[PDB]
C-alpha cells in the first residue's frame, strides 16, 4: 500500500524525509594519595618500603 | 483401455493432437523524491549533508 507508484503523468507523489541523531559523552577526574614521615622510612626495618 | 493398438489393415486410427499455451508479463512504473532549501544547505552544521 506504500509503494512509490508513479503514474506517465509523473507530478508531485511519493517524497520523502530524512533524519540524523547525535550522540555524546564526557570525562571525570579521580585521585587519591597517602602521606609519611621521615622516620616512618628511616628507621623501618626494609629499606625498600617506599 | 486408451492405448494405441493397431491391425494389419492400417486406416485411419489413432490420431493425436497437440496445443501450446502463451505465458504474458509487464512492467511498471516506480520513483520518488525529495526537495531542500538554500538555507538548509548553507546554514547547516554539517557541510556534508547533501
Amino acid at each position: 500500500s506504500k509503494l512509490p507508484l508513479l503514474t506517465e503523468n509523473g507530478g508531485r507523489v511519493n517524497r520523502v524525509g530524512f533524519t540524523r541523531i547525535a550522540r555524546e559523552g564526557s570525562i571525570h577526574k579521580f585521585g587519591f594519595f597517602y602521606e609519611f614521615t621521615q622516620e616512618s622510612i628511616d628507621f623501618d626495618s626494609d629499606d625498600g618500603l617506599m
